[PDB]
């Protein structure tokens, strides 16, 4: 039973005008689309189910997790449609670019980094309160609306905790951002997302996560072996400390998302999300001169 799945008589090729490919998600490509009834722009992920086996279970879970989320900090889910062998997953469209794209014209300043991290933390606090774990936190999965609103996307590997299953052990995520306990498949919880947040903070400050120049297989031994990464360069002490707070090998030593919302780096530097339009405009202009 796939949540939000619509009637098979509903033809998504009739209900939506599929436009250009905007990227990829887990299991399929993502396209920009227009909802023909409201004229609102949507993001559509298309999965060829015939081109899949033992992935439908992971596909169902992504949809279930998305459907149970109701937050200004998480991409909205508008239902699923089956067209022959292809599943159309309709999601909220965010036109501002990902935090990673916004890094292309040049570095971010600490106000921008703090603002983005604060909104990610709002999303993480929501998910964690709902006993959900995102598991793929990185700048490419942090999307902005054209107004500067920041939301979490890519629920392809998200997990659910229950009163019976208080911890997860599955190997999921993107190597460079994965927590040591996830890579070693130890019992883990929401603290794994706090480690990925620390890596994301380095990425927002430097433009790339640690070990970015290495093969992802090398990081599978390096992350559990090495001391946790630190933020190197001329960055503020509160920013380096924020990074260090997230990047502790001991998960119980990592603060919760709610606690990090009161970190001095956030409180001293974060500003209204509306200021992020300057970053969106900077990217639009840059793109136009490439
Ligand atoms: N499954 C999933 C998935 C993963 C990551 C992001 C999104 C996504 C939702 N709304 C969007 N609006 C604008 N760009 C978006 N992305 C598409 C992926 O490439 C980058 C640009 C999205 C969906
Ligand atoms: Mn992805």
């Amino acid at each position: 039973g796939l949540p939000g799945m619509q009637n098979l008589k509903a033809d998504p090729e009739e209900l939506f005008t599929k436009l250009e490919k905007i990227g990829k998600g887990s299991f399929g490509e993502v396209f920009k689309g227009i909802d023909n009834r409201t004229q609102k722009v949507v993001a559509i992920k298309i999965i060829d189910l015939e081109e899949a086996e033992d992935e439908i279970e992971d596909i169902q879970q992504e949809i279930t997790v998305l459907s149970q989320c109701d937050s200004p900090y998480v991409t909205k889910y508008y239902g699923s449609y089956l067209k022959d062998t292809k599943l159309w997953i309709i999601m909220e469209y965010l036109g501002g670019g990902s935090a990673l794209d916004l890094l292309e014209p040049g570095p971010l300043d600490e106000t921008q980094i703090a603002t983005i991290l604060r909104e990610i933390l709002k999303g993480l606090d929501y998910l964690h309160s709902e006993k959900k774990i995102h598991r793929d936190i990185k700048a490419a999965n942090v999307l902005l609306s054209e107004h500067g609103e920041v939301k979490l996307a890519d629920f392809g590997v998200a997990g659910q905790l229950t009163d019976t299953q208080i911890k997860r052990n599955t190997f999921v995520g993107t190597p460079f951002w994965m927590a040591p306990e996830v890579i070693k498949q130890s019992a883990y919880d929401s603290k794994a997302d706090i480690w990925s947040l620390g890596i994301t903070a380095i990425e927002l400050a430097r433009g790339e996560p640690p070990h970015s120049e290495l093969h992802p297989m090398k990081v599978l031994f390096l992350i559990p072996k090495n001391n946790p990464p630190t933020l190197e360069g001329n960055y503020s002490k509160p920013l380096k400390e924020f990074v260090e707070a997230c990047l502790n090998k001991e998960p119980s030593f990592r603060p919760t998302a709610k606690e990090l919302l009161k970190h001095k780096f956030i409180l001293r530097n974060a500003k209204k999300t509306s200021y992020l339009t300057e970053l969106i405009d900077r990217y639009k202009r840059w793109k136009a001169e490439q």
